[PDB]
């Protein structure tokens, strides 16, 4: 459908590969757990790879498979939405809004759902906040270079906690996003992300794969984008 693969060199910033429409902004969904980690570590609310450890509570109202005890590592690996929301509740509106503005993240619109005043906990979840694959790559390069307006330690910690994958000789880390949007004909259309970086020999690349439209598959769009990108990477790498 609408599909983007964008790959740049992490060190030099040079664009290495592009396919599809990569300049259209969509809801970041769970890819927003990457900047949230930076925020959480900088704020001192998140401590390390395994702390704090939070139990699920029914008032959090989380997804059935995500109703389990979570730490920062499990949060990123299993994409635990309620953990994000507990984090933003604790950091508060002032700090959240300061971080999003400081990061220059996508459209910077954290208003949330039109008539709900829920931006603090819902803005990245298929409502107000939008970012393009270009913006994602820009953000991730900044993260790896420790150039975000947050402590160096917070950015290094964030880098360390994203889940690991392998694609041939490439060692990969990255974060999925799965959501939906109402398309031009009023239909609920799937949205998928996989963003992160990959390392091989002297090279490190930063990447974003995004899919948008049209029919929901059995596999969530995020993991599907993840599998597709990992499958493609060794071939793409031949032309680096």
């Amino acid at each position: 459908m609408l599909e983007c693969t964008l790959v740049a060199d992490a060190a030099s910033g040079q664009e290495l590969y592009r396919k599809g429409a990569c300049d259209k902004a969509f809801a970041p969904m769970s890819t927003f757990k990457v900047p949230l980690a930076v925020m959480g570590y900088d704020a001192g609310i998140l401590v390390d790879a395994h702390n704090p450890r939070w139990d699920y509570k029914p008032e959090f109202n989380g997804y059935a498979f995500q109703q389990k005890t979570t730490d920062p590592t499990i949060w990123e690996k299993d994409s635990i939405v309620w953990y994000s929301q507990q984090l933003t509740r604790k950091m508060g509106q002032k700090r959240f809004a300061a971080y999003v503005a400081g990061f220059g993240y996508g459209n910077g619109d954290i208003s949330g759902e039109p008539g709900k005043s829920n931006g603090l906990t819902h803005s990245w979840l298929g409502s107000s906040l939008k970012i393009s694959p270009e913006g994602q790559v820009r953000f991730v390069r900044d993260l790896l270079s420790a150039k975000l307006p947050a402590s160096k330690d917070a950015q290094q910690m964030t880098v360390s906690i994203l889940p690991h994958f392998a694609a041939g000789d490439w060692a990969v880390q990255g974060k999925t996003g799965t959501g939906s949007f109402i398309d031009a004909r009023g239909a609920k259309a799937p949205l998928g992300w996989f963003i992160g970086w990959a390392t091989h020999e002297e090279r490190r690349v930063v990447f974003a794969r995004m899919t948008a439209g049209g029919a929901a598959g059995a596999q969530p769009a995020g993991p599907a984008a993840r599998d597709a990108f990992l499958k493609a990477l060794p071939d793409l790498a031949k032309a680096f």
